[PDB]
């Protein structure tokens, strides 16, 4: 119950399985809202070592740190202190499926994000259960909104270990928990790094700037 601040806490919990691989991951991340920019250091907490690339989570641990111009409403950062929720949609070039359904919400003046996610149908030779990928190119999701919520949508390419590309169309709806001002078409361009990992990725550091601007 309160304002966002010029640098913000959160805790994050997700819960899911990829593959029928179940897993538990919490972790604590840090930014400063209106410039952009944030980092988490996250821990699996149960199924541990992932049989499965990091990547295809790192995208799903924050879109209240997205710098906006002072033209574009921010939805997401005007939500608080109820939040907002969001689900989505990663369909993978060989058949590989996300879903991702995510609460936001403002507890003792931090972000708390409670996330689920769902991974299946990815082929047991292909780059996500051999690990094969290596990180995110930086990508832009064109934003736009839609019957009373904010829509979102990017071509997500992550860096293959062997060199090229393996890539996911990705499909995002954003909602207030109560109506709040919606903005018109922007493009959010990021840049996600993995800033450091244990050999096994059990702890992970992740680092993610995000600015908002007109085509």
């Amino acid at each position: 119950m309160a304002i966002i601040k010029e640098f913000m806490r959160f805790k994050v919990h997700m819960e899911g399985s990829v593959n029928g691989h179940e897993f538990e991951i919490e972790g604590e991340g840090e930014g400063r809202p209106y410039e952009g920019t944030q980092t988490a250091k996250l821990k699996v907490t149960k199924g541990g070592p992932l049989p499965f690339a990091w990547d295809i989570l790192s995208y799903q641990f924050s879109k209240a740190y997205v710098k906006h111009p002072a033209d574009i409403p921010d939805y997401l950062k005007l939500s608080f202190p109820e939040g907002f929720k969001w689900e989505r949609v990663m369909n993978f070039e060989d058949g590989g499926v996300v879903t991702v359904t995510q609460d936001s919400s403002l507890q003792d003046g931090e972000f708390i994000y409670k996330v689920k996610l769902h991974g299946t149908n990815f082929p047991s030779d292909g780059p996500v259960m051999q690990k094969k990928t290596m990180g995110g190119e930086a990508s832009s999701e064109r934003m736009y909104p839609e019957d009373g919520a904010l829509k979102g949508e990017i071509k997500v390419r992550l860096k293959l270990k062997d060199g090229g590309h393996y890539d996911a169309e990705v499909k995002t709806t954003y909602k207030a928990k109560k109506p709040v001002q919606l903005p018109g078409a922007y493009n959010a361009n990021y840049k996600l790094d993995i800033t450091s990992h244990n050999e096994d990725y059990t702890i992970v550091e992740q680092y993610e700037r995000c600015e908002g601007r007109h085509s």
